[PDB]
């Protein structure tokens, strides 16, 4: 599904201060990752992202261009595009704990300033 700014801030609730990233940092940098877009795949030859959060088959979750994949997060990607976002946070918090926010790259060039354009008032 395609979400909204909002419908974001709402839903990544649980990631509120996880890492000591805030709510609005990652509204930007999941517009700049997947466009809000909760069944966005990028691929290529070799490796594929998946989902909210481009979530990746290399190393976090496993799918059927990478079975063999470490599979950090112990999950086919895969339940990485549904609407329920439950599994993907527990994921990205796991990405957190162990390479850090700048696994998304969107974080340092788009979300590292001007924070106010991503707020959700009431
Ligand atoms: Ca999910
Ligand atoms: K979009």
């Amino acid at each position: 599904e395609q979400l909204t700014k909002c419908e974001v801030f709402r839903e990544l609730k649980d990631l509120k201060g996880y890492g000591g990233v805030s709510l609005p940092e990652w509204v930007c940098t999941t517009f700049h990752t997947s466009g809000y877009d909760t069944q966005a795949i990028v691929q290529n030859n070799d490796s594929t992202e998946y989902g909210l959060f481009q979530i990746n088959n290399k190393i976090w979750c496993k799918d059927d261009q990478n079975p063999h994949s470490s599979n950090i997060c112990n999950i086919s990607c895969d339940k990485f595009l549904d609407d329920d976002l439950t599994d993907d946070i527990m994921c990205v918090k796991k990405i957190l704990d162990k390479v850090g926010i700048n696994y998304w790259l969107a974080h340092k060039a788009l979300c590292s300033e001007k924070l106010d354009q991503w707020l959700c008032e009431k």
